[PDB]
């Protein structure tokens, strides 16, 4: 069997979008606040093997105190917050999902990552999102992740209160 290691340490994105007041007009599943990091399409080799090997690379949102809803949009500890998030290029997918090739080199295809955040429900909560990873993609191992600081986005719909 053929054995493949990890040529290139993984590439990364910080997702910081900074602060976002949510519309209370705004409709149930649209579009709050979207951002987009390109990656230049590249000649580093982040996978290698020893023979032609047919490898099966995962999408994967491993991020704690997300569940995954419909449509590939993932709930959070703020109420009605979600998160989708999408590449789009050479390879194109929304995670989660898996993409598979052969060969013996392999590249990461210059491409777009897009993070969506999504209107759950009529009414939604304010809060900043957890510090640490939220995405990683790779054969096994993670090739790209995705991941935030602390305060990078902080998300603020403002309430309507009795008196």
């Amino acid at each position: 069997g053929s054995s493949c290691w990890q040529s290139n340490s993984a590439y990364e994105i910080n997702m910081a979008m900074g602060r976002v007041v949510v519309s209370p007009d705004l409709p149930v599943g649209s579009v709050i606040a979207t951002k987009t990091w390109t990656m230049p399409d590249n000649n580093t080799i982040y996978v290698t093997c020893d023979r032609n090997t047919t490898l099966k690379s995962d999408a994967k949102v491993v991020a704690a105190g997300l569940v995954q809803g419909a449509n590939k949009v993932y709930s959070t500890a703020i109420p009605g917050i979600g998160l989708r998030f999408s590449r789009k290029g050479a390879i194109s997918m929304i995670y989660p999902d898996s993409y598979t090739t052969t060969g013996s080199s392999f590249r990461l295809a210059g491409s777009t990552f897009t993070l969506d955040i999504i209107k759950t429900s009529t009414t939604t909560g304010s809060g900043t999102l957890a510090s640490g990873p939220y995405t990683e993609y790779g054969p096994g191992f993670t090739i790209l992740k995705t991941s935030l600081n602390a305060d990078a986005i902080t998300i603020v719909s403002p309430s309507c209160t009795i008196l």
